[PDB]
């Protein structure tokens, strides 16, 4: 049935079996503050939820699937027919010459979705000027539009209760009440040593932990994914730390034992 409409860095599809076995048995509303591709969100298909991400282009994708599914599919079908390296390169440069400012939100959504489907590794990346800088891919699937899926996600969103937010995670959890369930999947701590990053800092990791604690002290179930780093071990030392994969690939923290 439902699943992510796009590939995304840190996507949790493969981890679903483990997560499904650790989610609380009963809860109220659902929250996913670093939504990304939404693997869990779409797997749960909550009737009342709250999703958020700092990346504005990604959220626009969610908003347009909800609001203009038909037009989105039409445009995607056009990109599909004219697909070529040359085509890709000219559409990509739109964010370097003000054309991007003249494009509608739905047109912008179609542009990014198309690019991710045909570029190198389906990677989302921009340069210091916020311009997309990923090259064209090789031997990719010529089928890049999934019509029924988009239509389905749209129907679902429009028939339920969903709050779509853009901005910092902290702002997206203000309405948390006792019994709600929140799943956090922030950018992982790199494997003390200072580190370069895309945006989330260790200082932020601290802030996040503080927020985790606050929510726990209020009566909500919280889940958090991160790397198997010692810092992670020290940080949530007061909680139920789960280890995943022998060589231990990653960690999942909970404020409970169901
Ligand atoms: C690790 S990925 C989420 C992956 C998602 N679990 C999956 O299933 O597709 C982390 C997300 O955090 C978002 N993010 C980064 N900094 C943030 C911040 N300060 N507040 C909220 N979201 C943030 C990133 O844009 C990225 O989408
Ligand atoms: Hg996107």
């Amino acid at each position: 049935t439902l699943q992510p409409f796009t590939k995304w860095t840190g996507g949790k599809r493969q981890l679903l079996p483990v997560i499904r076995e650790l989610i609380p048995k009963t809860y109220n509303r659902y929250f996913e503050p670093f939504v990304g591709g939404g693997a869990l969100f779409f797997d749960l298909a909550p009737k009342d939820a709250v999703i958020n991400d700092f990346n504005a282009e990604l959220i626009n994708c969610y908003q347009q699937i909800k609001d203009n599914p038909q037009e989105l599919i039409e445009i995607l079908k056009v990109h599909q027919e004219y697909n070529s390296k040359e085509y890709y390169l000219d559409l990509r440069s739109a964010d370097r010459d003000e054309r991007i400012d003249m494009m509608s939100e739905v047109q912008r959504a179609a542009r990014i979705l198309y690019m991710l489907r045909v570029n190198f590794n389906g990677l989302y990346r921009v340069n210091s000027k916020n311009q997309f800088n990923v090259p064209y891919g090789r031997y990719k699937n010529p089928k890049i539009v999934d019509e029924e899926l988009i239509s389905a996600i749209s129907v679902y969103i429009n028939n339920n209760q969903l709050e779509i937010k853009v901005g910092d995670f902290e702002k997206a959890i203000v309405d948390v009440r006792t019994g709600d369930f929140v799943y956090f999947d922030p950018p992982y701590i790199p494997l003390f040593t200072s580190y370069t990053h895309e945006g989330f800092s260790f200082a932020d990791q601290v802030r996040l932990r503080d927020a985790f604690k606050r929510l726990s002290d209020t009566g909500a179930y919280v889940m958090l994914s991160n790397s198997s780093s010692a810092l992670v071990e020290e940080l949530y030392k007061d909680f139920n730390i789960h280890y995943v994969e022998g060589k231990i690939s990653e960690i999942i923290v909970t404020n409970y034992e169901k």
